[PDB]
């Protein structure tokens, strides 16, 4: 919510903050992380806008407040986990379809890998 329509970003700054990434749904896997350059990594088009847009709704966080993060990439999914700026794990989510896990009591939720 900062360009027009359509942005897809961190919207905050995972910097110095305090993240959950224990409470992911999805590997961490800094081999597919770094392997950035995937296509699995481009959600789409205001997908994540979409899912942020919704996250709000659902009471997650707030405007561009939320601290998405790059994850995992499963089938050229990429998995990225959005969190609270306080870095408080809210979900995983698909940004080849825009899709959101949560999480529980060591529980695939959404999950199959």
């Amino acid at each position: 919510g900062h360009m027009s329509r359509s942005e897809v970003n961190m919207g905050l700054s995972s910097a110095g903050v305090a993240v959950q990434r224990s409470a992911s749904r999805v590997a961490y896997n800094q081999s597919a992380i770094d392997d950035s350059n995937n296509s699995a990594w481009d959600f789409a088009d205001g997908v994540l806008e979409q899912i942020l847009a919704t996250s709000r709704s659902r009471g997650y966080i707030t405007g561009d407040q939320y601290i998405l993060e790059r994850v995992n990439i499963v089938n050229g999914n990429g998995y990225y986990n959005l969190y609270k700026p306080d870095g408080t794990y809210l979900f995983t989510l698909n940004c080849k379809t825009g899709y959101f896990v949560g999480n529980g009591a060591g529980h695939a939720d959404d999950l199959d890998y």
